[PDB]
């Protein structure tokens, strides 16, 4: 051992076969009696709202962090015409589906009060790229089953037909063990002829937003609030549930479904509430994580395509505080696919493919401007992407074997950059991961559009999530962002205990 | 001819057919919750009772 240059340390350890010895100590779980469900009714259900007030039974029993709503539902669909016709089913065995998630993306934005003090998120454009990113496949066939679970991989809906993997499919055709398509899902079929279809039942979506949690792994829930209460709230257009194909619209047109309306009925949350044994008193005041993550927008009037390139520019934003991480995308746009609601029923959620990113923390300019593409995705997935080379960088070519079929290239859906802002961006002397305060933020990013048809104004996103610590104690719920001093953060000592990869674990 | 006569009125003493986990009495005070779900049967004849 003391062999080598500087000499080590020896230690010896016991191969896993055999201890045989060490110290056995007999373990007894306990947790509080009495674990129990409720399901409360939303009180004043509208059409273009949702209001939960339920009570804490006790104010003496935590609250379990898992929460979520089911909606009954029910939808008729009619043809246009034209197109017509039109001699097939209004509804297709393997050219629709539910949007993921799709009570989700419907909704505007979503405000839980606790105790009450506010915390809201905002759930339309936020979350279709959030849910990328932290997921393994022992979670996506877990928790996050409940609702349509599978996300847009084609850069045009039309394209798919008829893969393995084609987003909108029925079970049968996916392959043992894995994450089925969103035409798995459950639902009775009143009518569906040609010019009219009729369907119902019953979704469950979970809420997302701290400090609920949709990771598998669990954390001591809130106690010992007094009254919570959620409040949706969703935006007009509502025929961005469903779900579509080109491949059968075709004509001059125009397509075969135009149009469709939705109605809901009684909706419920579910909250559980466990009971503490009065053996093991919980403290009259307790703190909790809190993170809050709001995005930054820009629009541009520049259009480009089928596959050409350009370079962007974001205005200038200043965060109160060092975000613990943020995300940045390019998105095909919101102006548009909100007119002629084929569009909304038919464009697939995809980003385009990113060139390259140099961007600006305070002063500083072109940061990273020197990575290449390739990497960009080195990190995450090193802070947790999931997807291979080839679905960022969406691209993918695919050839015809006969004279002469030119070959046919394919999008295969673009990529989100996620950076970790202490990780791999570098933070001067003597400043934490989330101290107050002021910087500015600029990203000035060069992307190209890699679906085939058709052209596209695009816009970008940058959503940063912060790290708040937030004390909930009876009947007050103070909320300080910034927690460490300037000061402290200089000289806090380093531990050799905690694991790095172990915070990363805690989402998020 | 079936008549309709009238209904239980149940009435549950609180510590007598609920039971109150230990320190728990008549007096004392405070702060718990109940919600009673029940099913039921109309046995009137003649008219729909919204009930």
């Amino acid at each position: 051992m003391s062999n080598s240059a500087i000499p080590l340390n020896v230690v010896a350890v016991q191969e896993p076969r055999l201890e045989l010895n060490n110290e056995r100590t007999w373990v007894v779980v306990k947790g509080g009696q009495q674990v129990t469900y409720y399901p409360f009714p939303s009180t004043s259900f509208s059409s273009n709202q949702f209001n939960f007030i339920c009570n804490p039974p006790s104010a003496q029993t935590v609250l379990d962090r898992l929460v979520f709503i089911q909606v009954p539902y029910d939808i008729t669909f009619t043809a246009n015409p034209s197109h017509a016709g039109i001699t097939e089913n209004l509804l297709q065995p393997g050219r629709d589906a539910f949007r993921a998630f799709p009570i989700s993306s419907i909704t505007n934005t979503l405000n839980a009060t606790i105790n009450g003090f506010p915390v809201n998120i905002e759930l339309a454009q936020i979350i279709h790229a959030l849910s990328r990113y932290h997921t393994p496949l022992k979670v996506k066939n877990g928790w996050m089953s409940m609702q349509p679970s599978f996300e847009d991989n084609y850069q045009s809906y039309r394209d798919a037909d008829g893969a393995n993997n084609n987003p909108l499919g029925v079970f049968t055709s996916a392959a043992g063990l894995s994450e089925l398509p969103r035409g798995s899902y459950t639902m009775n079929v009143v009518t569906n002829t040609t010019t009219t279809a009729r369907i119902t039942g019953v979704l469950y979506e979970q809420v997302f937003l701290p400090p609920f949690l949709w990771d598998g792994e669990q954390a001591g829930g809130l106690a010992n609030l007094t009254s919570l209460t959620f409040n949706w709230v969703l935006n007009n257009n509502l025929a961005r549930i469903w779900s579509h194909s080109d491949i059968t619209n075709d004509v001059s047109g125009n397509s075969t479904i135009g149009s469709m309306n939705i109605s809901f009925q009684q909706p419920s949350m579910y909250l559980g509430f466990v009971t503490p044994r009065l053996n093991i008193p919980i403290p009259p005041r307790i703190t909790y994580p809190y993170f809050k993550l709001s995005r930054y927008t820009t629009q541009f009037q520049n259009t480009l395509a089928p596959n050409a390139s350009s370079t962007f520019k974001s205005n200038v934003v200043q965060l109160d505080s060092i975000p613990r991480k943020l995300y940045l995308f390019v998105k095909q746009s919101d102006n548009v696919i909100y007119q002629n609601l084929n569009n909304q029923i038919t464009t697939p959620d995809v980003f385009l493919q990113i060139n390259n990113l140099n961007l600006t923390w305070n002063n500083q300019q072109g940061i990273l401007s020197g990575a290449s593409s390739q990497n960009l995705y080195d990190f995450s997935v090193q802070n947790g992407y999931n997807k291979t080379w080839s679905e960022f960088n969406g691209v993918t070519q695919q050839f015809n074997g006969v004279s002469g079929q030119p070959t046919k290239v394919i999008g295969l859906e673009g990529g989100i950059v996620c950076l970790e802002l202490g990780k791999d961006v570098g933070l001067r002397d003597d400043e934490a991961e989330g101290v107050i305060g002021n910087f500015n933020l600029q990203v000035q990013m060069t992307v190209t559009n890699t679906n085939q048809y058709v052209t596209v104004t695009p816009d970008m996103y940058i959503v940063a999530v912060y790290d708040g610590t937030l004390v909930i104690s009876n009947t007050s719920a103070m909320a300080s962002i910034g927690v460490a001093s300037k000061e402290e953060v200089l000289n806090a000592r380093i531990t050799h205990g905690v694991s790095y990869n172990e915070l990363q674990r805690i989402y998020g």
